[PDB]
């Protein structure tokens, strides 16, 4: 089984290692640090045997809604990055990380809606998000480097 706690500065080495093994968007270390500094309460790691096997990196934003029809300014949570090491997948880790991060986005940071972007080919993640009541809002054409479309997904 696994446990969740808030990420700490000394987790970043392991967070970056997971990021680089699992995802092509390889953000600089300082990028991870900025999110930990500003939105840390909603930045979680999953722990198995005193090591990090998963994380969720959040951002809290203010701007136009991705959900309302008429332009509408809101406080919104943004899932920037989420990953689980291969060996530890399908154990409910990402679900747990997401539920924990979303709680904090709303309760610590006053987020009113939550959104993310995902590769249209990333069926495991799309399935995860739809389980947690995210809906496809629109296709961001050619969002990824090389040209892959993203779904913008958002949750009221
Ligand atoms: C997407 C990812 C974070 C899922 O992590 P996870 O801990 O394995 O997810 P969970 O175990 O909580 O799964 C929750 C739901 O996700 C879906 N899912 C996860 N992996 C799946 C897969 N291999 N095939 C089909 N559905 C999958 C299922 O609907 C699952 O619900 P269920 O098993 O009860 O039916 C993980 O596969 C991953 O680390 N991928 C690489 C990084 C990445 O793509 N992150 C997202 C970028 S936007
Ligand atoms: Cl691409």
């Amino acid at each position: 089984d696994f446990t969740l706690r808030n990420a700490r500065m000394d987790d970043i080495d392991q967070i970056i290692k997971i990021n680089r093994l699992t995802l092509p968007e390889n953000y600089p270390y300082y990028f991870f640090v900025e999110h930990l500094k500003e939105y840390g309460l909603a930045f979680f790691v999953a722990i198995v045997d005193n090591s990090v096997v998963g994380y969720i990196m959040p951002r809290i934003e203010w701007g136009f809604s991705n959900i309302k029809q008429l332009p509408s300014l809101v406080r919104k949570g943004h899932v920037v990055s989420i990953a689980v090491l291969e060996e530890y997948r399908r154990k409910g880790i990402a679900t747990t990380l997401l539920e924990a991060s979303m709680k904090s986005m709303k309760n610590d940071y006053n987020a009113e809606e939550i959104y993310l972007e995902v590769r249209v080919s990333n069926y495991p993640a799309i399935a995860l998000y739809e389980k947690l009541n995210f809906k496809k809002v629109k296709v961001l054409k050619g969002y990824y480097a090389d040209g892959e479309d993203a779904y913008l997904m958002a949750r009221p």
